[PDB]
């Protein structure tokens, strides 16, 4: 059972409310940690008591590299330590601005990557409710690492996410699902191709205006077959969209023809191709 | 909880008794594991509950990068399956026979590694008892995995591990400590260095017999801050060792002269000297 003393705390990788990610490194081991710390006390005011309870409990069931691990937690008087994998690379919104789009090839890599974790988090019931480029993390090796479960659900209202990646069901009918992973999921590659996201204006109410209406348009020279696969997943009708069950899941999406090179079976060893 | 089905099992990467290692890939994630198959009938008849219990409780709290570490276990009608590290390099005893002995830089990292897994584990109060080059893995990285913890002991007679690695006081005194495992430290670094281990003869009778005269000799380029270092661990009082409680620990065996240009803090992120 560890303590804040096995650890030599280093630089803040994020900050929240009362709340602060640090890289730590562990003395015994010299292993680098990203340990997410939260003051128990913002905890309880806030009411939040249910989301951090349902995140340490949604990462403890999530086995898969394309999924930030949780190999620790501890707490103090004053607060919750978890332990989580620590993403060198940051951000993949990062690499998006860095290099302003990617080609063809790393959209599509990405993109697999993105499918592939989703399909195993939907498999275990599990919705995310908030994925966008700022949670999709970056390891070492340049595969994806996917984190901030505060906020999903575990299925058995309440919880709208960041505005550009909202689908419509949830400004309309307060009801969340898988397809509205997929939705996002849409959204993040027309964000990979364009270069930004398809719903953007001077403020929430105006973008959810415009996510509603599916008021977004494709840039000339979008890559043929993402267009189509974004046309497939940006469908107003959460029950039309491609890799929902109404649509028989994961495999028609995966049989996409945008994914037509794609070796499903190990993406993660699979070297990545080079940000442009 | 993982059961046969979830993997695909591959190449045997050894056989005991009525035991495998087989290694799996998980059908999920494509990650590889090694393991290790034990079939629980045999483990009732030769009264070996203890032991395979032991290996599980020890290596669940094992957290260090040079043990081999426990992911998961199941089981079956038959048999129980523990789902290990990878070790995909194999033994360190085939890169001893490859390159004949290691030169002193080799000598010197990989001594290091040891020593400092060897502090650890001594840390938690457990001892190997059948340390050996043969249980001291290689990963994809060229660094060392220890493994076989079925024989170790966990401090509050009995088992005698390997002939060659075996120190005096279990053939006089039935009695092992932490010093057992710093007899064979001084083995495997003589072994390392010399190409072979110090008390060889053509049966276990006879090498029983020379350990305890103390009788084996140093070639004569053998590293003299090696010879040094093995000399004071090849020590047939067991309170007179370096590394042991009554020496005061692992400080004054990490200061010694062979190790002046060892960082003895984060070994498992250098990178290894080449084998020959
Ligand atoms: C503080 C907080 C966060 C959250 C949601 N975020 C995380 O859990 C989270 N946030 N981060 C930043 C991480 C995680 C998971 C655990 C985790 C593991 N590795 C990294 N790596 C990483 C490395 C560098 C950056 N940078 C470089 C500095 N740059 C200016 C900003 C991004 C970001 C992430 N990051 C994290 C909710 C409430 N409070
Ligand atoms: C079957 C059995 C074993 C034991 C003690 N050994 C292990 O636990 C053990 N044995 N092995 C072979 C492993 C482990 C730990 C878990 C483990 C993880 N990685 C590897 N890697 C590995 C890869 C290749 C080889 N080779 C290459 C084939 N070569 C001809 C022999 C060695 C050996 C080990 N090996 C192991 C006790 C009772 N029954």
């Amino acid at each position: 059972k560890k303590r804040p003393e096995d650890f030599k705390f280093g630089k803040i990788l994020g900050e929240g409310s009362f709340s602060t990610t640090v890289l730590a490194r562990e003395l015994a081991t010299s292993r680098e940690y990203a340990i997410k710390i939260l003051e128990k006390r913002h905890i309880i005011k806030e009411n939040k008591v249910p989301y951090v309870t349902r995140e340490r409990d949604v990462m403890s069931r999530l086995d898969h590299p394309f999924f930030v691990k949780l190999y620790f937690t501890f707490q103090d008087d004053e607060k919750l330590y978890f332990g989580l994998s620590y993403a060198k690379n940051g951000e993949l919104l990062k690499y998006i601005r860095k290099i302003g789009s990617f080609d063809e090839t790393c959209t599509r890599f990405y993109t697999a990557e993105i499918v592939s974790a989703l399909e195993y988090l939907h498999g275990k019931g599990i919705i995310h409710r908030d994925l966008k480029p700022e949670n999709i993390l970056l390891n070492e090796d340049m595969h994806i690492q996917i984190t901030d479960f505060g906020t999903a659900k575990v299925l058995s209202n309440s919880f709208v996410g960041t505005a550009q990646y909202v689908s419509p069901e949830l400004l309309t009918e307060k009801s969340a699902c898988k397809s509205s992973d997929l939705w996002a999921l849409g959204c993040i590659i027309y964000q990979l191709v364009a270069g930004l996201p398809p719903f953007r204006a001077g403020n929430e109410y105006l973008i959810f205006q415009k996510i509603i209406k599916l008021e977004y348009d494709f840039p000339e020279k979008f890559f043929p077959k993402a267009r189509d696969l974004v046309e497939k997943l940006l469908v107003l009708d959460a029950t039309k969209r491609l890799g929902c069950e109404e649509m028989e899941g994961y495999g028609p999406l995966k049989a996409h023809p945008f994914f037509e090179s794609v070796t499903w079976e190990n993406l993660h060893q699979q070297t990545p191709p080079k940000l442009t």
